[PDB]
């Protein structure tokens, strides 16, 4: 019952540290994009001066 | 919604400004005409000396 259990519950760590740095590496990128999102509004003002 | 919004009410400043620039000119040609409108009057002074 005990193994049925784990083998019902318990998870391959492995691919969830596979996961862990694939979502990392998401949110880094994810970080990268919005910062520069952010900057790109600030073109506009070469004209007005 | 916000972006629906957006889209129906922000205005692209480009436009804006090209067109600030161009009432300027605009502006400036008219004021001097006008100051040649109205030095054109008194030319006719010469005919009475």
């Amino acid at each position: 019952i005990e193994s049925g259990v784990g083998r019902l519950v318990d998870a391959d760590m492995n691919e969830e540290s596979t996961r862990l740095k694939a979502l990392q590496t998401q949110q880094q990128l994810a970080i990268q994009a919005l910062s520069i999102a952010n900057s790109d509004s600030q073109n506009v003002l070469s004209l007005f001066r």
